[PDB]
């Protein structure tokens, strides 16, 4: 109604995003449908997070449509030219370090808005990252986003896509907050440099092994509460010592920033606010203007 679906874009979870026109090309997504009808809770949770997350580095919501006896719910949003995963598969040469810093600064600023507003996204991935022709980066999907409070409690155990899933979720952590989001940001950082996924594990066991092979095998000394972890209680993985795959590509401060991103201990994991304060973004390859981004 009121929109002509030009072409469906992609399917995520039970939600699907189309491309329509107003008079102006728009982006339209229908939220996940629920069997129980007695207003959908999952639809409301997605609506709440995306509204509170309204930010220049977040997708612009034009309208939200409900009706049909509350069976169908739609969210009208401004159409973005590209999604980041598409560029990775359709670029001849890797992103410049200045462009990477600009995208990371855009990403980190948007992440800080969510956490300051008690918002957890938990589904940070390249295909969920939208890049405009003008260099503006926005976050697209909120199908996993959820609110959290100061007194922490148990939430959704299995969250985040396996490739970007935090190790604590890979080890079945009962409580998690803001640590998984920063882990995904670190995973996206490595992908940008190499145009390839950082940890493309085939399964949860493979995902844990891939992380441990390069980042080493964590322990109680480097991670308090490792013994109490439900997975580590009845399991013991192979000890992998030491590995940098970005030789002569990432600066010394770049490695330090990445190490803080991919920190095994959630407490020692760098926050979004401290990420922007790292000297890597203030190094010799200064970030490039968003308006100066090359052609797509
Ligand atoms: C050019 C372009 C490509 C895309 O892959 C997506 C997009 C479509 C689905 C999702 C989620 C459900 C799930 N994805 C993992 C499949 C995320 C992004 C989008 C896009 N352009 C847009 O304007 C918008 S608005 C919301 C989305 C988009």
């Amino acid at each position: 109604e009121e929109f002509q679906c030009l072409n469906r874009i992609e399917e995520g979870t039970y939600g699907v995003v189309y491309r329509a026109k107003d008079k102006e090309i728009v982006a339209l997504k229908r939220l996940k449908m629920e069997k129980e009808k007695e207003f959908p809770i999952t639809s409301l949770r997605e609506i709440n997070t995306i509204l509170k997350a309204q930010h220049p580095n977040i997708v612009t919501v034009r309208e939200i449509v409900v009706g049909s006896n509350m069976d169908k719910i739609y969210i009208v949003m401004n159409y973005v030219e590209h999604d980041l995963k598409s560029l990775m598969e359709t670029m001849k040469q890797p992103f410049l370090p200045g462009e990477v810093k600009t995208l990371m600064i855009q990403l980190l600023r948007g992440v800080k808005h969510l956490h300051d507003n008690w918002i957890l996204h938990r589904d940070l991935k390249t295909s969920n990252l939208l890049l405009s022709h003008a260099g503006i980066l926005k976050v697209g999907d909120f199908g996993l986003a959820r609110e959290y409070g100061s007194p922490l409690k148990a939430y959704t155990p299995v969250v985040v896509t396996l490739w970007y899933r935090a190790p604590e979720l890979l080890l079945g952590a009962k409580e998690y907050s803001t640590a998984v989001d920063m882990w995904s940001v670190g995973c996206i950082f490595g992908e940008l440099l190499t145009q390839k996924p950082l940890f493309p594990g085939k399964s949860e066991i493979d995902q844990i092994n891939k992380v441990f092979k390069d980042l080493g095998t964590p322990s109680e000394k480097i991670w308090p509460g490792y013994s109490e972890l439900p997975a580590v209680k009845k399991m013991t993985f192979s000890e992998h010592p030491y590995r940098k795959r970005f030789g002569a590509l990432l600066s010394d401060q770049g490695f330090d920033l990445m190490n803080k991103f991919l920190t095994y201990f959630p407490g020692r994991r760098i926050s979004a606010e401290d990420g922007l304060k790292h000297e890597y973004f203030r190094e010799t390859p200064l970030p490039i203007d968003p308006s100066m981004f090359p052609k797509l």
